């Protein structure tokens, strides 16, 4: 189950926002979210599970940044991005991604793991620059 990787335990015990998809079931959905991601969020646990995370974005949400995110799960690639999210109550904020997927003996993609960190406007504004930057 999706305790029981020992990297999932070890976002727990930092009380990390993490989310695990399963890629076997059509879209991808979320099929655990820690507490901290459901604080974050303002979604119960059982209304998250069955929900792709695209969920969490909105008109704001700069639709470049979702298809690097999309674009690197595609390609098997590690992927790290900034982008506005949005609460259940509608309210927004920057949200700090860090997806990997988590691989069976023979390469196969078993589980995806995604850690969430809220960060500061000025951090996401710092953060896109560079990223445009490096570009
Ligand atoms: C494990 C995992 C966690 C994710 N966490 C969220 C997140 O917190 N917020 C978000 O906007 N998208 C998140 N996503 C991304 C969306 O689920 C989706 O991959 C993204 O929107 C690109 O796919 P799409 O272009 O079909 O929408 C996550 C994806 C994965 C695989
Ligand atoms: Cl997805
Ligand atoms: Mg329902
Ligand atoms: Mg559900």
């Amino acid at each position: 189950g999706a305790m029981d990787y020992s990297l999932v335990k070890a976002l727990q015990t930092a009380q990390q926002n993490f989310v695990i998809s399963d890629p076997s079931i059509p879209d991808n959905p979320i099929v655990y979210a820690s507490q901290g991601f459901l604080t974050l969020t303002g979604y119960a646990l059982s209304e998250v599970l069955g929900r792709n995370c695209r969920f969490l974005q909105g008109p704001e949400t700069d639709p470049k940044a979702v298809e690097k995110v999309r674009k690197g799960l595609e390609r098997g690639e590690d992927t790290t991005v900034v982008l506005l999210n949005y609460r259940k109550d509608g309210s927004t904020f920057w949200n700090q991604l860090f997806i990997a997927a988590l691989r069976d003996g023979e390469g196969n993609v078993v589980n995806y793991l995604g850690v969430q960190c809220k960060v500061s406007e000025d951090y996401a504004k710092a953060f896109l620059k560079n990223e445009e930057n490096e570009k």
